[PDB]
């Protein structure tokens, strides 16, 4: 499914994002832009052979089982393709888990180049939340 930016600010809204470890709703909402452009269903290989999967591009290096990349730690106890749903809840769960694991958001590298320190509330603005 491809999200309505106002849409998905209200779905990452219901599901707790909000300010979830101090990173409003803008932060969330202008990463999942850049990372898969609010498409749930975007995959993307890295060079490691590990692949990024879903509406925040979660690595299954470290998060999720693809059945595919050696030695990876499946840490959010998920097939990958879990992710993919157009129901968010299990990307938005696992998000939380990797936001709370000390390096905050800048885990995401879209995030860290193209949203941190801009005015991310523009991503919300003209929303019904
Ligand atoms: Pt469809
Ligand atoms: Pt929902
Ligand atoms: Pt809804
Ligand atoms: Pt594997």
């Amino acid at each position: 499914k491809v999200f309505g930016r106002c849409e998905l600010a209200a779905a990452m809204k219901r599901h707790g994002l909000d300010n979830y470890r101090g990173y409003s709703l803008g932060n969330w909402v202008c990463a999942a832009k850049f990372e898969s452009n609010f498409n749930t269903q975007a995959t993307n290989r890295n060079t490691d052979g590990s692949t990024d999967y879903g509406i925040l591009q979660i690595n299954s290096r470290w998060w999720c089982n693809d059945g595919r990349t050696p030695g990876s730690r499946n840490l959010c106890n998920i097939p990958c393709s879990a992710l993919l749903s157009s129901d968010i809840t299990a990307s938005v769960n696992c998000a939380k888990k990797i936001v709370s694991d000390g390096n905050g958001m800048n885990a995401w590298v879209a995030w860290r180049n193209r949203c941190k320190g801009t005015d991310v509330q523009a991503w919300i603005r003209g929303c019904r939340l």
